[PDB]
């Protein structure tokens, strides 16, 4: 939809705790409407989730 | 899909650490190729994602 | 040491995503010198994580 | 105690979603008696817990 990220898209976090890999799903809360899915590039199968504003898309 | 959930089912953990309330999203890997991500009817905005084979659904 | 909370007490998110329930161990990173893990009071079995300023005792 | 790591022990996950990096707390519950967090090695500041069992010590 309006989506800022796409399956597939290389994500890191902005600030904070890091966390660097592949957009692999989405999820949608009224505290965070716009959540993201994001399976780590460093350690295969572990996936964390995080609000749209954490995330930017990297090369 | 053939996904097993639709957004707003209500779900649990059928065994191990507890968690229950509403499917909010979804996420695919290799590892787990069908996952939900459930926010808690509990702790409103804390949400936890699980393999399909996790979780069922109640009424 | 000079630790804000106790095993057992009972804690709450101040804001955000809530949780609740007691404290069942900790952790120290550089990003979080002093921080929490709590087991939910409604979930029991699922534990998460916080730094010592996200939290607050309750009776 | 008789604890299996301590504060500063490289570790990873023996299966399933990898994750490898040093022993910077612990908690137990009832499900977990004995569970530790770590700091991945990769992903500075990001800490994800786990039951001992899941777990095993390297170089």
């Amino acid at each position: 939809s309006n989506a800022t990220f796409g399956m597939g898209d290389r994500v890191r976090k902005k600030s904070g705790a890091a966390w660097q890999g592949q957009i692999v799903g989405w999820y949608c809360t009224n505290l965070t409407p716009e959540g993201y899915a994001v399976e780590s590039e460093a350690h295969p199968g572990s996936v964390q989730i995080y609000p749209v504003a954490a995330l930017e898309r990297i090369n």
